[PDB]
């Protein structure tokens, strides 16, 4: 049920802002900052910003049909993330381990 599944989200984004993950989950909690040094030309290259706050906010105000709508904005804030940055970046290896945490516990869902 859609109702069921979209309080398992809201269990998968609260693991995600858990102090266990946030060692490499603090640089999605809160939207990019594009007025912060470099990030000048993130805009031009990220046509949809999301990060965890707007996520949570989303399904507070209740945007998600179900899972897959709520799945797809988790990865769209990774996928930005893996197309913004270069691959070596200190982010991208923060995205995967966070990544991992969400895809395990969605599969299992
Ligand atoms: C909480 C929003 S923030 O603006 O305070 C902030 C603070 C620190 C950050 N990175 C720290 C760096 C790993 C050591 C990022 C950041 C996020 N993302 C998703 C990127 O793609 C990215 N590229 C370059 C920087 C960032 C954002």
């Amino acid at each position: 049920s859609h109702m069921e599944q979209l309080k398992c989200c809201s269990g998968i984004l609260k693991e995600m802002f858990a102090k266990k993950h946030a060692a490499y989950a603090w640089p999605f909690y809160k939207p990019v900052d594009v007025e912060a040094l470099g990030l000048h030309d993130y805009c031009d290259i990220i046509k949809h910003p999301m990060d965890m706050s707007t996520i949570k906010s989303k399904l507070e105000a209740r945007e998600y049909r179900d899972a897959q709508e709520f799945g797809a904005d988790v990865r769209l804030m990774f996928s930005n993330c893996y197309k913004y940055n270069p691959p070596d970046h200190e982010v991208v290896a923060m995205a995967r381990k966070l990544q991992d945490v969400f895809e395990m516990r969605f599969a299992k869902m």
